[PDB]
């Protein structure tokens, strides 16, 4: 079956959409290519539908089944509730999309009288009919990149797809304590979702020396979301059905599978039937979930079939990373392509490579790779990483236009060891919150879909309770991310770091004037801009601090 059927009507816009970049002094003082920084549109919602439109062929052996039946035997070991209505709308983030039938999510977070009334009786004819497809909204995401020369100057919009209000807050009362509690369950330390930065780059160079001689790769499915089948979603249905269940709750699950999960009618934002989906929605409360369980379980079938040797996987929806023993080049190289055509048999075929990496920094697992560097004690210190391309652009853009996102500051947190989040992020950052005198200005920050409020000034403690002292002290970084890094920044026109260093000196001495907790910005976050050889102790701060369910389910 084919993954969409289309009408000929288009995917619509809400919003105005600007694609470009604004030049600007302040986003040309981090990115002087502001050509390369785009945002995607519904213009480019076209390209992307043909892209994701294909037949589905699946094959499903012997290696499938059992897997399958492992899963469900470690999914009854769940027991999981029903939500009420006032703990599912606890959940719905503040800026989901409007009802069709009269409220927002606004209304739903304040238990709005007229929201519940219209979310009681979604459940309800849930409950009552288990066969009408359900309505769906298409919409173009509008997000920022930087142009990937050799994925090919801008990628088309992402497409959302998303049923209403009213029935998304059903999606959590009948599947919040399931999707909750399922992961960890079946998968354990490969969901990698559970993870923070410290404990991912923990489990991975713990992984990689496991082995005798290790080999790695990553496994990226192209557009995986289409991949997925009607026989996969069914799959799932009967896994969360393994869970021990309230009665109501197994009903609105079934109803929740057959009239929305399965597939169903496209609408776009001016009501026009737009085509039919037989794959998975991108836009429910399964998606992400749904995406790691179907990969866990095509991937770890295919493991077996390929006869891989000592698999230990991670997963992240789509992504997949495999670090295994090597059988040496040849042997792994054919293991590899014996792998690759079982997924596609399972209908998930690659967009690129998988190939055989034989060192850990070249592994990239929710994109992100471990690389290496020193802290004062010569000791080698290993930390997790990413391209810098995006975050750089997403920092330009939310420079110029304050944004709906805040991404610079989840990028500072998570990404707080690194040379480009320390010379430039940083730098950059605080000098504009010096100059606009807020360092004392709480910002929300997003991690999981929960919202923080966090003052600039608290980063320091922040970063030392998630990295360790020894993030504000690296050095000697290595030449593979150097490499990486300083590639990142003539592509894109950012000042090199020599610039930055000295910028950051600036930044240092005004911080460091202000005494308190901006002189201790100014000391921890910036000794890399002068070198004094200063003995940086351990803040007090990060001790009171918990952190912990920051990166959890």
């Amino acid at each position: 079956s084919m993954s969409y059927s289309w009408t000929g009507a288009l995917v619509t816009p809400c919003a105005a959409e600007e694609s470009k970049l604004p030049i600007s002094p302040l986003s040309n003082s981090l990115l002087r290519h502001h050509n390369m920084v785009y945002a995607t549109t519904t213009r480019s919602a076209v390209t992307r539908q043909k892209k994701v439109t294909f037949d589905r062929l699946q094959v499903v052996d012997s290696h499938y089944n059992e897997v399958l039946k492992e899963i469900k035997a470690r999914a009854s070991r769940v027991k999981a509730r029903l939500l009420t209505t006032e703990e599912a709308c606890d959940l719905t983030p503040p800026h989901s999309a409007r009802s069709k039938f009269g409220y927002g999510a606004k209304d739903v977070r304040s238990h709005s009288r007229k929201a519940i009334n219209h979310i009681s009786s979604v459940w309800k004819d849930l409950l009552d009919d288990n066969n009408t497809p359900i309505p769906t909204t298409i919409m173009a995401k509008n997000e920022v990149f930087a142009v990937n020369p050799a994925k090919g100057g801008r990628k088309p919009a992402r497409l959302i797809v998303y049923p209403d209000l009213g029935v998304r807050v059903c999606e959590k009362r009948a599947l919040h304590d399931v999707i909750k509690k399922l992961p960890e369950a079946v998968m354990g330390a490969a969901y990698g979702f559970q993870y923070s930065p410290a404990q991912r780059v923990e489990f991975l160079l713990t992984a990689w020396k496991s082995k005798k001689t290790p080999m790695g790769f990553s496994y990226d499915t192209r557009c995986f979301d289409s991949t997925v089948t009607e026989k996969d979603i069914r799959v799932e249905e009967e896994v969360y059905q393994c869970c021990d269940l309230e009665p109501e709750a197994r009903k609105v699950i079934t109803a929740l599978t057959d009239r929305l999960y399965v597939g169903g009618p496209m609408h776009n934002s001016k009501g026009d039937l737009c085509g039919y989906r037989r794959c998975r929605a991108s836009g429910v409360y399964t998606t992400s979930f749904g995406n790691t369980l179907t990969c866990y379980l095509k991937a770890t079938a295919a493991i077996r079939a390929a006869g891989l040797r000592d698999c230990t996987m991670l997963v992240c929806g789509d992504d997949l990373v495999v670090i295994a023993e090597s059988d040496g080049v040849e042997e792994d190289n054919r293991a590899l392509r014996a792998f690759t055509e079982a997924m596609t048999r399972y209908s998930a075929p690659p967009g690129d490579a998988p190939q055989p990496a034989y060192d850990l920094e070249l592994i990239t697992s929710c994109s992100s790779n471990v690389s290496v560097a020193h802290d004062v004690t010569g000791k080698k210190v290993y930390y997790l990483t990413r391209d810098p391309e995006t975050p750089l652009a997403r920092a330009a853009w939310e420079t110029v236009r304050h944004t709906p996102v805040n991404s610079w500051l989840g990028n500072i947190i998570v990404y707080a060891p690194t040379i480009w989040v320390r010379m430039i992020l940083m730098t950059h950052f605080f000098s504009i919150l010096q100059s606009q005198e807020a360092l004392e200005k709480a910002l929300d920050f997003d991690m999981y879909g929960v919202t923080y409020s966090i003052t600039p000034l608290d980063l320091p403690a922040i970063i030392q309770r998630l990295h360790g002292l020894s993030a504000f002290t690296l050095h000697g970084y290595s030449p593979h991310e150097l490499n990486r890094v300083a590639g990142a920044l003539r592509k894109l026109g950012v000042p090199p770091l020599r610039a930055w260093r000295h910028r950051a000196r600036a930044v240092r001495a005004k911080l460091i004037a202000q005494g308190g907790r901006a002189k201790i910005c100014g000391i921890y976050l910036f000794n890399w801009a002068v070198k004094t050889k200063l003995k940086l102790t351990p803040l007090p701060a990060a001790a009171k601090l918990d952190l912990s369910g920051w990166f959890t389910v």
